[PDB]
């Protein structure tokens, strides 16, 4: 896989962001995570998280993986990097999403963010609690 630039439209919610990629506006859902939605308990701390660590960065990376790109409702599939920190396993080390969606083919850092659920859930963090 490789990084790719892209910058900061808008926040939106803890597994959602829109971004400027190669010019054009789109909607990226971030792979392999379940945040809760704003209405549910941790909603509004996900979105939050999501939203610092998106404005606060540098520099914005998208890494698409081996396989689709974009899903049904037209969103951008990535995982997503925050000045080389990647939001997707960030959101989960912090108990504040859950791993989930794992589809074959674009599966390459189910073990990596598993590890950071682990942890969380060890910790009892947010969502573990
Ligand atoms: C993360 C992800 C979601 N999706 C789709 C499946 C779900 O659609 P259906 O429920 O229509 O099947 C939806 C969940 O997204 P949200 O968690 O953003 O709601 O997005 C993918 O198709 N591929 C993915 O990698
Ligand atoms: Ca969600």
């Amino acid at each position: 896989l490789h990084k790719e630039p892209a910058t900061l439209i808008k926040a939106i919610d803890g597994d959602t962001v829109k971004l400027m990629y190669k010019g054009q506006p789109m909607t990226f859902r971030l792979l392999l995570v379940d945040t809760p939605e704003f209405n549910e308990k941790y909603g509004p701390e996900a979105s939050a998280f999501t939203k610092k660590m998106v404005e606060n960065a540098k520099k914005i990376e998208v890494e698409f993986d081996k396989g689709q790109r974009t899903d049904k409702y037209g969103r951008g599939l990535a995982y997503i990097y925050a000045d080389g920190k990647m939001v997707n396993e960030a959101l989960v080390r912090q108990g504040l999403a859950k791993v989930a969606y794992v589809y074959k083919g674009n599966n390459t850092h189910e073990d990596l963010l598993r590890k950071a659920e682990a942890q969380a859930k060890k910790e009892k963090l947010n969502i573990w609690s």
